[PDB]
């Protein structure tokens, strides 16, 4: 029946379905609402999920994880070459593509990243089918906002290989926002910050939501930071405590270290709801029982640099988004590590007491939003686009920002690009791109009769006026003579579709850097030439 949402996560994945007016996150065959994204190959079998993760220490070279770090990349990508150094499994280059290479039933086999991820998705699919008692075909799968076209397409292929029809690939932060219904809040646009701290990765995203349209303003984070690091601080703390008390270093013994790590992970979880946790390990090393405890404050101190460090990407995202912290309407906590009270406090204090949206299980929120969107996709007055004119060099100079309420009037003053320019061409464009080449021309007209003056002297006042019915009147006035000309541009056609708008916004995002570079290339901001830049011959 219904399509499922799937958070295909770096360490674990989660699947959910919107039914009977409610999202249900679906437990797997061991009763777990999240499934490790792990695939293991053995002499006899292929394990996926919990079974895979549980045996990793017995079969590490054959147990694959972190495929999401490879997916859609090229073997010689610096990220891949750096990541490979920390993985026990082999990654090899097949005609430029990374493949993970393993031993399976006594033979060497290799898989593309999207094949591995497809195996994880097959597991989630089957989990969903067990729960629903029917075949699951359609799905929405989520990816990090920073994923490029290659990574998105490879994630989609992973879905296709698994027998899923992927209705849409959507951004994790967007999923999170949908989960909290921040898109249904419609009113003036809202700036949302998604703070996603998982086991292995930390992503910060700033979105602006206007009229149901999500725009990613900025992304930042740390691809190497998560709960495991916090666990690791406690582990090392306790190794040192043991060495200090018993004069033995247990690091030599792998299993002892494993047992310690497990205990610290549990303790860390306890410290989110209690101010202390007890560690009890029988015969940790050399027959010595380790029974001790740790306070929340001590855990916080052990982590202080890591925790306080999470604010740095928040700050950078705010800068890149050209927003003051006070301009953030909604803060969303995603990822298990946001359960940590110090993290929540650090963040709330940074935001001056502002309340965080935490109520949805932070491990499940992305899947939740995905499930909602899947449901919608299986079924379940303001300006649509920025409006501006061409200025010298073909650059788009915006008079009215997308999603401005109408009626509206906006005026800006422009000048001439060259000496003794007799006229200016007023070329009215609509779109989110920096260069008019990439936007849509709605109309054009000339203001002639400009008295000869040095470049930059004449003052031409341009006015964009939109009435309640959305009819756009654009006029230019020579401020020295009062002479004027204008054009009327007819819009309400039902000519743009919500999808068109999302598309344009997303492309404007994809191209942001190139656009900026080309934007600030031209010296003066308000200069108008006498010709259409995009009709001018180039090589």
């Amino acid at each position: 029946g219904p399509a499922v949402g799937i958070d295909l996560g770096t360490t674990y994945s989660c699947v959910g379905v919107f039914q009977h007016g409610k999202v249900e996150i679906i437990a797997n065959d061991q009763g777990n609402r999240t499934t490790p994204s792990y695939v293991a190959f053995t002499d006899t079998e292929r394990l996926i999920g919990d079974a895979a993760k549980n045996q990793v220490a017995m079969n590490p070279t054959n147990t694959v994880f972190d495929a999401k770090r490879l997916i859609g990349r090229r073997f010689d990508d610096a990220v891949v070459q750096s990541d490979m150094k920390h993985w026990p499994f082999m990654v090899v280059n097949d005609a430029g593509r990374p493949k993970v290479q393993v031993e399976y039933k006594g033979e060497t086999k290799s898989f593309y990243p999207e094949e591995v991820s497809s195996m994880v998705l097959t597991k989630m699919k089957e989990i969903a089918e067990a729960y629903l008692g029917k075949t699951v075909t359609n799905a929405v799968v989520t990816v990090p906002a920073y994923f490029n076209d290659s990574q998105r397409q490879a994630t989609k292929d992973a879905g296709t290989i698994a027998g899923l029809n992927v209705l849409r690939i959507i951004n994790e932060p967007t999923a999170a926002a949908i989960a909290y219904g921040l898109d249904k809040k419609v009113g003036a646009e809202r700036n949302v910050l998604i703070f996603d701290l998982g086991g292995g990765t930390f992503d910060v995203s700033i979105l602006t939501i206007a009229a149901g349209i999500f725009e990613v303003k900025s992304t930042a984070g740390d691809t190497h930071l998560g709960g495991e690091d916090f666990d690791n601080r406690m582990v090392n703390h306790f190794i040192a405590e043991f060495k200090r008390k018993h004069k033995k270093d247990i690091s030599e013994n792998k299993r002892a270290v494993r047992r310690l790590r497990t205990a610290c992970e549990r303790a860390k979880r306890t410290l989110s709801s209690s101010t202390q946790a007890s560690i009890e390990i029988d015969s940790l090393y050399e027959g010595i029982d380790f029974y001790t405890s740790i306070t929340r404050a001590r855990f916080e101190e052990l982590n202080a640099d890591l925790f306080r460090g999470t604010l740095d990407p928040v700050e950078k995202a705010l800068r890149d988004a050209k927003l003051d912290k006070s301009q953030i309407h909604d803060i969303v906590l995603v990822g298990g590590s946001t359960r940590i009270p110090k993290i929540q406090k650090l963040l709330q204090d940074f935001f001056n007491g502002k309340e965080l949206n935490k109520s949805i299980n932070p491990d499940e929120a992305v899947a939740y939003g995905a499930a909602v969107q899947a449901a919608i996709l299986s079924g379940d007055d303001v300006t649509p686009l920025s409006l501006g004119i061409e200025t010298a060099g073909g650059v788009m100079t915006v008079l009215i920002k997308r999603n401005t309420t109408i009626p509206t009037k906006q005026t800006q003053t422009f000048t001439t690009y060259s000496d003794n320019q007799p006229g200016v061409l007023i070329q009215v464009y609509e779109g989110e791109r920096a260069m008019t080449k990439d936007n849509n021309l709605l109309g054009k007209f000339e203001l002639t009769g400009i008295p000869p003056a040095p470049r930059g002297v004449p003052q031409i006042e341009v006015t964009f006026d939109i009435d309640a019915n959305g009819i756009l009147n654009v006029s230019a006035v020579d401020k020295s003579t009062g002479k004027e000309n204008k054009i009327t541009i007819t819009n309400d056609k039902g000519r743009l579709s919500k999808e068109d708008i999302e598309r344009m916004v997303q492309e404007a995002e994809k191209y942001k850097a190139e656009d900026e570079k080309q934007r600030d290339k031209v010296s003066s901001k308000n200069s108008l030439e006498s010709y259409a830049f995009n009709m001018k011959a180039t090589v």
